[PDB]
DNA sequence: GGGTTTCCACTTATTCAACCTTTTAG
DNA sequence: CCTAAAAGGTTGAATAAGTGGAAACC
């Protein structure tokens, strides 16, 4: 059932999701020995795949495909259908670093607009920028372009612009769940719910903002090998109760996130009514929680 | 139909989400 | 003593990003 998602959901959604792609590919048929693909994609678990079919009927492009045995993606690389993404991201803005992503396909659009990509030095132009667009330049165009090329990124800094965005990248990079923490008490196992959001470290600064804007919660840092991100945590119970479910609630989360945040509530009213205490109301959330995240069938 | 664009199957890197236990706060 | 909150992680790919191959187009 095709529903049209809101345009701020869709954005917040892009920079939880959305990844762009520029291709710059050796092709012995081209006439200067390169071909290019420009575009938008999200890859999401195949249960969310009506998200990409929402999406797909609220621009009017793209086209979905499996994406290995357990994901799906929404791909949008027709260049016509490129001025429906530009056109989106004009009226509402990415927040994250990925703007600067965003900012970089806008340049390798307009190389292509203007057919210099089928020029040796539009091929070039190209390979500028995409040494900037997330990963970089690969093995064979830093052999095939030798250059000293800048690679900073412009930083950007833009506040949260609405909820709805919040409700998007929430959808996204969120994550609803049932800590069962095991204690020696006769009923042995204390309940906590935790709400997190998990973001790349680059974006430390829009994850911070986070505790003034919900008015509750905490930063918590983690390193791995030369890897660094960041979790948004809320686990007061009082502020899960007044700030974040009254937050959801007014604000609509999409895909299976949102059955994620109704279970979470159906234990969190459980735990106001001191049900968690007792050994049915444990039960009942050992139930609830096999069902939710990962394990939620569809 | 030659050069170019678009699509579709599928993979690589590593940023997520989801999952744990131990300790501290109240 | 008791429960709740925070601290302190780990797991493993539903990560973000990218690739190989060719059909479709004009
Ligand atoms: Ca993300
Ligand atoms: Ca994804
Ligand atoms: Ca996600
Ligand atoms: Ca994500």
């Amino acid at each position: 059932r095709r529903e049209s998602i809101n345009p701020w959901i869709l954005t917040g959604f892009a920079d939880a999701e959305g990844s762009f792609l520029l291709r710059i590919r050796k092709n012995n048929k081209s006439s200067v020995g390169y071909s290019t693909e420009l575009g938008f994609q999200i890859t999401l678990h195949n249960k969310d795949k009506s998200i990409l079919e929402n999406i797909q009927s609220t621009w009017g492009v793209g086209v979905i495909a499996n994406s290995g045995d357990n994901a799906v993606s929404l791909k949008v690389t027709r260049f016509e259908d490129l001025k429906v993404i530009i056109d989106h991201f004009e009226k509402y803005p990415l927040i994250t670093q990925k703007y600067a992503d965003y900012m970089l396909f806008k340049q390798a659009f307009n190389v292509m607009e203007n057919k210099e990509h089928l020029t040796i030095e539009g091929i070039k132009e190209l390979v500028r920028i995409k040494a900037k667009l997330n990963w970089g330049l690969t093995d064979e165009l830093k052999k095939a372009f030798p250059e000293i090329i800048s690679k900073e990124r412009s930083l950007i800094n833009k506040n949260i612009p609405n909820f709805k965005w919040l409700a998007g990248f929430t959808s996204g990079d969120g994550c609803f769940f049932v800590n069962l923490i095991k204690s020696k008490s006769k009923l042995g196992v204390q309940v906590q719910l935790v709400f997190s959001i998990t973001q790349h470290i680059r974006d430390k600064n829009l994850m911070n903002s986070l505790i003034t804007y919900l008015g509750c919660g905490y930063i918590k840092k983690k390193n791995k090998s030369e890897f660094s991100w960041l979790d948004f945590v809320v686990t007061k119970f009082s502020d899960i109760r007044d700030k974040i479910i009254p937050f959801f609630q007014e604000y609509t989360l999409i895909g299976t996130k949102l059955k994620d945040f109704e279970d979470w509530c159906k234990v969190a009213k459980l735990i106001e009514e001191k049900k968690h205490l007792t050994e049915e109301g444990l039960d009942e959330i050992k139930k609830i929680k096999l069902n939710m995240n990962k394990g939620r069938v569809f």
